[PDB]
Protein backbone atom coordinates (compact mmCIF):
# COMPACT_ATOMS: atom_id res chain seq x y z
CA UNK A 1 0.00 0.00 0.00
CA UNK A 2 2.61 2.62 -1.02
CA UNK A 3 0.12 4.58 -3.22
CA UNK A 4 -3.31 5.49 -1.72
CA UNK A 5 -6.34 7.38 -2.98
CA UNK A 6 -8.26 9.84 -0.82
CA UNK A 7 -11.91 8.93 -0.16
CA UNK A 8 -13.85 12.18 0.08
CA UNK A 9 -17.18 13.87 -0.83
CA UNK A 10 -16.87 17.25 -2.67
CA UNK A 11 -19.76 19.78 -2.84
CA UNK A 12 -21.53 20.16 -6.22
CA UNK A 13 -20.55 23.89 -6.13
CA UNK A 14 -16.85 23.08 -5.59
CA UNK A 15 -14.96 24.55 -8.61
CA UNK A 16 -13.86 21.01 -9.69
CA UNK A 17 -17.50 20.12 -10.49
CA UNK A 18 -18.90 23.60 -11.30
CA UNK A 19 -15.92 24.07 -13.63
CA UNK A 20 -17.51 26.70 -15.95
CA UNK A 21 -18.28 29.23 -13.16
CA UNK A 22 -14.81 30.82 -13.44
CA UNK A 23 -15.97 31.93 -16.94
CA UNK A 24 -13.03 30.48 -18.86
CA UNK A 25 -14.47 27.53 -20.78
CA UNK A 26 -13.46 27.15 -24.45
CA UNK A 27 -15.06 23.77 -25.34
CA UNK A 28 -16.15 20.29 -24.47
CA UNK A 29 -14.60 17.52 -26.58
CA UNK A 30 -15.89 13.92 -26.71
CA UNK A 31 -13.55 11.11 -27.74
CA UNK A 32 -14.88 7.92 -29.49
CA UNK A 33 -18.43 8.87 -28.51
CA UNK A 34 -17.74 8.05 -24.87
CA UNK A 35 -15.00 10.01 -23.05
CA UNK A 36 -15.81 13.67 -22.30
CA UNK A 37 -13.12 16.36 -21.76
CA UNK A 38 -13.21 20.11 -20.98
CA UNK A 39 -10.80 22.67 -22.37
CA UNK A 40 -10.64 25.94 -20.37
CA UNK A 41 -8.26 28.87 -20.01
CA UNK A 42 -6.48 28.60 -16.66
CA UNK A 43 -8.47 30.93 -14.35
CA UNK A 44 -5.48 31.78 -12.13
CA UNK A 45 -2.58 32.17 -14.57
CA UNK A 46 -2.73 33.94 -17.95
CA UNK A 47 0.95 33.44 -18.79
CA UNK A 48 1.50 31.65 -22.10
CA UNK A 49 -2.29 31.62 -22.63
CA UNK A 50 -2.33 28.50 -20.39
CA UNK A 51 -5.19 26.05 -20.85
CA UNK A 52 -6.27 23.07 -18.73
CA UNK A 53 -7.54 19.98 -20.52
CA UNK A 54 -9.53 17.90 -18.06
CA UNK A 55 -11.30 14.55 -18.16
CA UNK A 56 -14.89 15.05 -17.02
CA UNK A 57 -16.47 11.60 -17.23
CA UNK A 58 -17.36 8.58 -19.34
CA UNK A 59 -20.91 7.96 -20.71
CA UNK A 60 -23.38 9.16 -18.06
CA UNK A 61 -21.10 8.71 -15.01
CA UNK A 62 -20.79 11.50 -12.48
CA UNK A 63 -17.84 13.91 -12.51
CA UNK A 64 -17.11 12.67 -8.95
CA UNK A 65 -16.71 9.09 -10.08
CA UNK A 66 -13.65 10.31 -12.09
CA UNK A 67 -11.88 11.74 -9.00
CA UNK A 68 -9.22 10.07 -6.88
CA UNK A 69 -8.72 6.83 -8.75
CA UNK A 70 -6.54 5.14 -11.31
CA UNK A 71 -7.26 6.11 -14.89
CA UNK A 72 -7.60 3.57 -17.65
CA UNK A 73 -5.51 3.57 -20.77
CA UNK A 74 -8.59 4.72 -22.79
CA UNK A 75 -9.08 7.70 -20.46
CA UNK A 76 -5.41 8.67 -20.72
CA UNK A 77 -5.40 8.12 -24.46
CA UNK A 78 -8.44 10.38 -24.90
CA UNK A 79 -6.78 13.17 -22.84
CA UNK A 80 -3.73 12.91 -25.05
CA UNK A 81 -5.83 12.97 -28.25
CA UNK A 82 -7.58 16.16 -27.08
CA UNK A 83 -4.08 17.53 -26.30
CA UNK A 84 -2.95 16.66 -29.86
CA UNK A 85 -5.94 18.63 -31.23
CA UNK A 86 -5.27 21.66 -29.01
CA UNK A 87 -1.61 21.85 -30.03
CA UNK A 88 -2.84 23.05 -33.45
CA UNK A 89 -4.51 26.11 -31.95
CA UNK A 90 -1.15 27.21 -30.44
CA UNK A 91 0.55 26.47 -33.79
CA UNK A 92 -2.00 28.66 -35.66
CA UNK A 93 -1.28 31.49 -33.21
CA UNK A 94 2.44 31.29 -34.09
CA UNK A 95 3.51 29.84 -30.74
CA UNK A 96 5.81 27.01 -29.67
CA UNK A 97 3.56 24.53 -27.85
CA UNK A 98 4.48 23.01 -24.49
CA UNK A 99 2.43 20.78 -22.20
CA UNK A 100 2.68 18.86 -18.91
CA UNK A 101 0.63 16.26 -17.04
CA UNK A 102 1.66 16.72 -13.41
CA UNK A 103 -0.93 16.66 -10.62
CA UNK A 104 1.48 17.87 -7.91
CA UNK A 105 -1.18 20.06 -6.31
CA UNK A 106 -3.38 17.02 -5.50
CA UNK A 107 -0.50 14.67 -4.52
CA UNK A 108 1.26 14.45 -1.13
CA UNK A 109 3.80 12.32 0.72
CA UNK A 110 4.08 11.15 4.35
CA UNK A 111 7.76 10.52 5.05
CA UNK A 112 6.94 8.65 8.29
CA UNK A 113 4.82 6.01 6.55
CA UNK A 114 6.26 6.23 3.03
CA UNK A 115 2.74 6.61 1.62
CA UNK A 116 1.94 8.71 -1.47
CA UNK A 117 -1.62 10.09 -1.19
CA UNK A 118 -3.64 10.97 -4.35
CA UNK A 119 -6.29 13.59 -3.71
CA UNK A 120 -6.77 16.28 -1.07
CA UNK A 121 -9.71 17.85 0.79
CA UNK A 122 -9.17 21.15 -1.13
CA UNK A 123 -8.56 19.62 -4.56
CA UNK A 124 -9.61 16.25 -6.00
CA UNK A 125 -7.12 14.42 -8.17
CA UNK A 126 -8.49 14.66 -11.73
CA UNK A 127 -7.03 13.37 -14.98
CA UNK A 128 -5.82 16.64 -16.54
CA UNK A 129 -2.94 18.39 -18.19
CA UNK A 130 -1.66 21.91 -18.81
CA UNK A 131 -0.74 23.40 -22.19
CA UNK A 132 0.69 26.82 -23.08
CA UNK A 133 2.62 28.72 -25.74
CA UNK A 134 6.17 30.08 -25.91
CA UNK A 135 7.48 33.03 -27.86
CA UNK A 136 8.19 36.72 -27.35
CA UNK A 137 6.68 37.41 -23.91
CA UNK A 138 5.96 41.01 -24.86
CA UNK A 139 4.23 40.20 -28.18
CA UNK A 140 0.41 40.35 -28.29
CA UNK A 141 -0.13 37.19 -30.34
CA UNK A 142 -3.81 37.82 -29.56
CA UNK A 143 -4.47 41.58 -29.88
CA UNK A 144 -4.43 43.31 -26.47
CA UNK A 145 -3.01 40.25 -24.66
CA UNK A 146 0.78 39.91 -24.21
CA UNK A 147 1.87 36.29 -24.15
CA UNK A 148 3.88 36.68 -20.92
CA UNK A 149 5.92 33.84 -19.41
CA UNK A 150 9.72 33.52 -19.51
CA UNK A 151 11.75 34.01 -22.67
CA UNK A 152 12.21 30.87 -24.90
CA UNK A 153 15.00 28.67 -23.61
CA UNK A 154 14.06 29.17 -19.97
CA UNK A 155 11.85 26.80 -17.98
CA UNK A 156 8.17 27.81 -17.69
CA UNK A 157 7.21 27.19 -14.05
CA UNK A 158 3.58 26.01 -13.73
CA UNK A 159 3.72 26.87 -9.99
CA UNK A 160 3.37 24.11 -7.38
CA UNK A 161 1.50 24.98 -4.13
CA UNK A 162 4.13 23.03 -2.18
CA UNK A 163 7.65 24.46 -2.58
CA UNK A 164 10.88 23.78 -0.65
CA UNK A 165 12.33 27.15 -1.67
CA UNK A 166 11.12 30.37 -3.36
CA UNK A 167 11.11 30.53 -7.15
CA UNK A 168 11.58 33.37 -9.60
CA UNK A 169 8.16 33.24 -11.29
CA UNK A 170 4.57 33.58 -10.20
CA UNK A 171 1.11 33.16 -11.66
CA UNK A 172 -0.46 36.26 -13.22
CA UNK A 173 -4.20 36.76 -12.68
CA UNK A 174 -6.36 37.54 -15.71
CA UNK A 175 -7.39 41.07 -16.61
CA UNK A 176 -11.16 40.79 -17.51
CA UNK A 177 -11.05 42.28 -21.04
CA UNK A 178 -7.92 40.30 -21.88
CA UNK A 179 -9.56 37.05 -20.72
CA UNK A 180 -12.56 37.75 -22.93
CA UNK A 181 -10.32 38.51 -25.96
CA UNK A 182 -8.13 35.40 -25.45
CA UNK A 183 -11.22 33.17 -25.01
CA UNK A 184 -12.90 34.46 -28.15
CA UNK A 185 -9.74 33.83 -30.23
CA UNK A 186 -9.19 30.32 -28.83
CA UNK A 187 -12.81 29.47 -29.70
CA UNK A 188 -12.49 30.88 -33.21
CA UNK A 189 -9.17 29.19 -33.99
CA UNK A 190 -10.52 25.87 -32.69
CA UNK A 191 -13.77 26.21 -34.64
CA UNK A 192 -11.76 27.02 -37.80
CA UNK A 193 -9.45 24.08 -37.23
CA UNK A 194 -12.33 21.64 -36.81
CA UNK A 195 -13.55 22.74 -40.30
CA UNK A 196 -10.11 21.98 -41.93
CA UNK A 197 -9.08 18.95 -44.09
CA UNK A 198 -6.22 18.27 -41.65
CA UNK A 199 -8.71 17.79 -38.80
CA UNK A 200 -10.92 15.46 -40.85
CA UNK A 201 -7.98 13.36 -42.09
CA UNK A 202 -6.35 12.97 -38.70
CA UNK A 203 -9.30 12.72 -36.34
CA UNK A 204 -12.12 11.73 -38.74
CA UNK A 205 -15.14 11.30 -36.53
CA UNK A 206 -13.28 10.26 -33.33
CA UNK A 207 -13.32 13.77 -31.79
CA UNK A 208 -16.52 15.83 -31.50
CA UNK A 209 -15.99 19.42 -30.42
CA UNK A 210 -18.70 21.66 -28.93
CA UNK A 211 -17.61 25.30 -28.38
CA UNK A 212 -18.92 26.73 -25.09
CA UNK A 213 -21.37 29.63 -25.63
CA UNK A 214 -20.75 32.45 -23.10
CA UNK A 215 -23.59 32.78 -20.53
CA UNK B 1 9.47 35.89 -39.46
CA UNK B 2 9.30 36.02 -35.63
CA UNK B 3 9.85 32.29 -35.15
CA UNK B 4 12.96 31.09 -37.08
CA UNK B 5 14.33 27.57 -37.63
CA UNK B 6 18.04 26.90 -37.70
CA UNK B 7 19.49 25.86 -41.09
CA UNK B 8 22.32 23.49 -40.12
CA UNK B 9 23.96 20.18 -41.02
CA UNK B 10 24.57 17.72 -38.13
CA UNK B 11 27.23 14.95 -38.19
CA UNK B 12 25.91 11.44 -39.01
CA UNK B 13 27.58 10.26 -35.73
CA UNK B 14 25.91 13.05 -33.68
CA UNK B 15 23.93 11.64 -30.68
CA UNK B 16 20.57 12.82 -32.16
CA UNK B 17 21.10 10.57 -35.25
CA UNK B 18 23.01 7.72 -33.54
CA UNK B 19 20.40 7.55 -30.69
CA UNK B 20 21.09 3.94 -29.48
CA UNK B 21 24.83 4.60 -28.71
CA UNK B 22 24.12 5.83 -25.14
CA UNK B 23 22.89 2.23 -24.64
CA UNK B 24 19.51 3.13 -23.13
CA UNK B 25 17.09 2.06 -25.90
CA UNK B 26 13.83 0.38 -24.81
CA UNK B 27 11.95 0.08 -28.11
CA UNK B 28 11.05 1.54 -31.46
CA UNK B 29 7.30 2.01 -31.96
CA UNK B 30 5.59 2.68 -35.32
CA UNK B 31 2.25 4.47 -35.45
CA UNK B 32 -0.30 3.75 -38.26
CA UNK B 33 2.38 2.04 -40.36
CA UNK B 34 4.12 5.33 -41.04
CA UNK B 35 5.49 7.35 -38.08
CA UNK B 36 8.51 5.93 -36.24
CA UNK B 37 9.31 6.81 -32.58
CA UNK B 38 12.08 5.80 -30.18
CA UNK B 39 11.62 5.19 -26.46
CA UNK B 40 14.86 5.34 -24.41
CA UNK B 41 15.82 5.84 -20.79
CA UNK B 42 17.18 9.36 -20.42
CA UNK B 43 20.95 8.85 -20.64
CA UNK B 44 21.81 11.79 -18.34
CA UNK B 45 19.13 11.65 -15.61
CA UNK B 46 17.93 8.52 -13.82
CA UNK B 47 15.59 10.32 -11.41
CA UNK B 48 12.01 9.08 -11.69
CA UNK B 49 13.20 6.49 -14.24
CA UNK B 50 12.89 9.25 -16.89
CA UNK B 51 12.30 8.23 -20.48
CA UNK B 52 12.47 10.21 -23.70
CA UNK B 53 9.95 9.51 -26.44
CA UNK B 54 11.27 10.90 -29.69
CA UNK B 55 9.97 11.18 -33.23
CA UNK B 56 12.54 9.66 -35.60
CA UNK B 57 11.01 9.96 -39.09
CA UNK B 58 8.11 9.14 -41.37
CA UNK B 59 8.27 6.28 -43.98
CA UNK B 60 11.80 6.41 -45.48
CA UNK B 61 12.65 10.08 -44.74
CA UNK B 62 16.01 10.81 -43.07
CA UNK B 63 16.23 11.50 -39.32
CA UNK B 64 17.65 14.94 -40.25
CA UNK B 65 14.55 15.86 -42.27
CA UNK B 66 12.63 15.71 -38.93
CA UNK B 67 14.90 18.35 -37.26
CA UNK B 68 14.30 22.09 -36.99
CA UNK B 69 10.89 22.38 -38.60
CA UNK B 70 7.20 22.56 -37.77
CA UNK B 71 5.59 19.20 -36.95
CA UNK B 72 2.29 18.12 -38.46
CA UNK B 73 -0.73 17.13 -36.40
CA UNK B 74 -0.15 13.49 -37.42
CA UNK B 75 3.42 13.63 -36.06
CA UNK B 76 2.25 15.19 -32.79
CA UNK B 77 -0.66 12.78 -32.44
CA UNK B 78 1.61 9.76 -32.93
CA UNK B 79 4.00 11.06 -30.25
CA UNK B 80 1.09 11.41 -27.86
CA UNK B 81 -0.22 7.89 -28.72
CA UNK B 82 3.20 6.38 -27.89
CA UNK B 83 3.09 8.43 -24.66
CA UNK B 84 -0.35 6.99 -23.81
CA UNK B 85 1.13 3.49 -24.22
CA UNK B 86 4.18 4.24 -22.11
CA UNK B 87 2.04 5.59 -19.24
CA UNK B 88 0.94 1.98 -18.62
CA UNK B 89 4.50 0.90 -17.81
CA UNK B 90 4.69 3.50 -15.04
CA UNK B 91 1.20 2.46 -13.83
CA UNK B 92 2.24 -1.21 -13.67
CA UNK B 93 5.29 -0.27 -11.57
CA UNK B 94 2.97 1.49 -9.05
CA UNK B 95 4.17 4.98 -9.99
CA UNK B 96 2.31 8.26 -10.54
CA UNK B 97 2.97 9.18 -14.19
CA UNK B 98 4.05 12.67 -15.20
CA UNK B 99 5.15 13.94 -18.61
CA UNK B 100 6.21 17.12 -20.43
CA UNK B 101 6.75 18.24 -23.98
CA UNK B 102 9.12 21.22 -23.65
CA UNK B 103 12.06 21.64 -26.03
CA UNK B 104 13.66 24.45 -23.97
CA UNK B 105 17.18 23.14 -24.60
CA UNK B 106 16.81 23.62 -28.34
CA UNK B 107 14.94 26.98 -28.20
CA UNK B 108 16.48 30.43 -27.75
CA UNK B 109 15.47 34.07 -27.86
CA UNK B 110 17.10 37.37 -28.92
CA UNK B 111 15.37 40.17 -27.06
CA UNK B 112 16.99 42.86 -29.18
CA UNK B 113 15.37 41.45 -32.36
CA UNK B 114 12.32 39.73 -30.82
CA UNK B 115 13.19 36.52 -32.71
CA UNK B 116 12.63 33.02 -31.25
CA UNK B 117 15.13 30.54 -32.75
CA UNK B 118 14.33 26.78 -32.97
CA UNK B 119 17.40 24.51 -33.12
CA UNK B 120 21.07 25.07 -32.17
CA UNK B 121 24.57 23.91 -33.15
CA UNK B 122 24.83 21.57 -30.16
CA UNK B 123 21.23 20.29 -30.23
CA UNK B 124 18.72 20.03 -33.11
CA UNK B 125 15.09 20.63 -32.30
CA UNK B 126 13.33 17.22 -32.38
CA UNK B 127 9.72 16.37 -31.66
CA UNK B 128 10.04 14.67 -28.28
CA UNK B 129 8.72 14.44 -24.77
CA UNK B 130 9.81 13.38 -21.29
CA UNK B 131 7.98 10.97 -18.96
CA UNK B 132 8.78 9.87 -15.45
CA UNK B 133 7.34 8.40 -12.28
CA UNK B 134 6.57 9.85 -8.82
CA UNK B 135 6.45 8.03 -5.50
CA UNK B 136 8.71 7.41 -2.47
CA UNK B 137 12.14 8.57 -3.70
CA UNK B 138 13.90 5.96 -1.52
CA UNK B 139 11.74 3.02 -2.70
CA UNK B 140 13.23 0.58 -5.19
CA UNK B 141 10.11 0.22 -7.40
CA UNK B 142 12.54 -1.71 -9.62
CA UNK B 143 14.79 -3.87 -7.42
CA UNK B 144 18.28 -2.35 -7.08
CA UNK B 145 17.16 1.10 -8.33
CA UNK B 146 15.82 3.75 -5.99
CA UNK B 147 13.25 5.99 -7.74
CA UNK B 148 14.92 9.27 -6.69
CA UNK B 149 13.45 12.68 -7.57
CA UNK B 150 11.66 15.01 -5.14
CA UNK B 151 8.89 13.84 -2.82
CA UNK B 152 5.35 13.76 -4.31
CA UNK B 153 3.67 17.17 -4.14
CA UNK B 154 6.86 19.00 -5.17
CA UNK B 155 7.68 20.05 -8.73
CA UNK B 156 10.07 17.72 -10.61
CA UNK B 157 12.63 19.97 -12.36
CA UNK B 158 13.60 18.42 -15.74
CA UNK B 159 16.56 20.84 -15.94
CA UNK B 160 16.88 23.60 -18.50
CA UNK B 161 20.51 24.27 -19.65
CA UNK B 162 19.64 27.97 -19.66
CA UNK B 163 18.61 29.35 -16.22
CA UNK B 164 18.13 32.91 -14.83
CA UNK B 165 18.97 31.68 -11.27
CA UNK B 166 20.72 28.61 -9.74
CA UNK B 167 18.48 25.70 -8.70
CA UNK B 168 18.77 23.01 -6.10
CA UNK B 169 17.69 19.93 -8.22
CA UNK B 170 20.15 18.41 -10.63
CA UNK B 171 20.29 15.48 -13.00
CA UNK B 172 21.71 12.26 -11.59
CA UNK B 173 23.84 10.24 -14.04
CA UNK B 174 23.08 6.53 -14.51
CA UNK B 175 25.07 4.00 -12.55
CA UNK B 176 25.96 1.10 -14.96
CA UNK B 177 24.42 -1.69 -12.83
CA UNK B 178 21.24 0.30 -12.08
CA UNK B 179 20.77 1.17 -15.74
CA UNK B 180 20.85 -2.51 -16.69
CA UNK B 181 18.15 -3.35 -14.14
CA UNK B 182 15.87 -0.40 -15.00
CA UNK B 183 16.11 -1.06 -18.75
CA UNK B 184 15.42 -4.79 -18.34
CA UNK B 185 12.29 -4.02 -16.30
CA UNK B 186 10.97 -1.37 -18.71
CA UNK B 187 11.32 -3.81 -21.59
CA UNK B 188 9.67 -6.60 -19.58
CA UNK B 189 6.69 -4.50 -18.49
CA UNK B 190 6.22 -3.19 -22.01
CA UNK B 191 6.39 -6.73 -23.41
CA UNK B 192 3.84 -7.98 -20.87
CA UNK B 193 1.50 -5.12 -21.81
CA UNK B 194 1.93 -5.31 -25.60
CA UNK B 195 -0.73 -7.44 -27.31
CA UNK B 196 -2.36 -8.33 -23.98
CA UNK B 197 -6.15 -8.02 -24.20
CA UNK B 198 -6.24 -4.45 -22.87
CA UNK B 199 -3.59 -3.30 -25.41
CA UNK B 200 -5.38 -4.92 -28.35
CA UNK B 201 -8.72 -3.34 -27.24
CA UNK B 202 -7.26 0.15 -27.14
CA UNK B 203 -4.58 0.24 -29.82
CA UNK B 204 -5.75 -2.59 -32.12
CA UNK B 205 -3.25 -2.61 -34.99
CA UNK B 206 -2.35 1.15 -34.61
CA UNK B 207 0.96 0.63 -32.75
CA UNK B 208 3.73 -1.82 -33.74
CA UNK B 209 6.35 -2.30 -30.99
CA UNK B 210 9.94 -3.64 -31.51
CA UNK B 211 11.74 -4.13 -28.17
CA UNK B 212 15.50 -3.59 -28.47
CA UNK B 213 18.00 -6.32 -27.46
CA UNK B 214 21.68 -5.46 -26.83
CA UNK B 215 24.20 -7.06 -29.27
CL1 LIG C 1 12.48 46.10 -22.45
Amino acid sequence: GKKEFLKHEYSPGHWSIDYTRAGTSIAVITVRNKYHYSVILNPTDCRGYRIIIRYLNEGDSTLSSAFNRPYTVSEQRGLNDVASLMTQVYEKLGLIVQFSQLGNNSQSFDKGTGVTLIGSEEEPSMLHLHMWGRGDPDMEYIAGVPLRGPEPGLMFDLIAKNKTHPINQHAIKWNEEELKACLAMFKLKLAEYVNSPEFTEEFGDTLKVTIHDKK
